[PDB]
């Protein structure tokens, strides 16, 4: 019984912001062994939204949506997370479809781009994405994908 | 150089993003360490954050943790643009003045390394620990 929140960045409280960067750090920095700049600015600007999956005051799912650069290019999905205690069990499919329902609602008549791993390709292709890119590397494999 | 001294309840959404952003930019990308900087110590108890501002850009940072056990200093940062000229010595000057004000006659502990030993030692800190590696030579000093 995960509650979902589709937050424009202006609605984020201090504890809501803390929870999603801490979970982003825990997954993309710590567990994925990648010292990088996870906190890049793109979170509190423009019409950008965040989607949070909560399981009893625990943030167990997250994705952010970039609408930029206030230019022609598509909707960007990124930072897609399920917390490791809860994986292999339909929640990732729930996060994605609700995040596309957000892309669909807010900006219909705009496709959705998404940067991904190579090994995650068949899971995003089950949501309507197709590779728009050659396989390349950020840690030892990425493909660029887009929907509609 | 505007300085702020905020109990964690006074952090706005923008002040919270900025100090984590600089902390990630110093302790994880620059020092090449993939650790959990956002560690759950920032928004609890009487813990406070000391900020130094210059043109809508956080350039000096330190953190103060509470709880029967001593007051702790950590996360000490001078952004690279401003390093090497007096910004660090005076950050911990607010930061020890801040301890001395809320917790008067209460001993400051500072987790540090070693290379900068003489730096922190210039403010009253004393080795309490033996050197060990962490995430990287370390030592735990203390003041008063």
């Amino acid at each position: 019984m995960i509650e979902w929140q589709d937050l424009h960045h202006s609605e984020l409280s201090v504890s809501q912001l803390y929870a999603l960067l801490q979970l982003r750090c825990a997954v993309f920095v710590v567990e994925q062994n990648c010292p990088y700049q996870d906190i890049d600015g793109d979170d509190l600007t423009g019409d950008n939204r965040h989607i949070l999956g909560w399981k009893n005051d625990e943030l167990v799912a997250y994705a952010r949506i970039l609408k930029s650069d206030d230019d022609l290019e598509p909707v960007v999905i990124g930072r897609v997370i399920v917390s490791e205690a809860l994986r292999g069990e339909k929640v990732g499919q729930q996060l994605m479809s609700k995040t596309l329902e957000t892309c669909t609602h807010h900006w219909p008549d705009k496709p959705v781009y998404l940067g991904a791993q190579a090994h995650l390709q068949n899971f995003y292709q089950s949501f309507g994405f197709i590779p728009v890119t050659e396989v390349y590397e950020e840690d030892g494999p990425h493909i660029g994908m887009a929907r509609e």
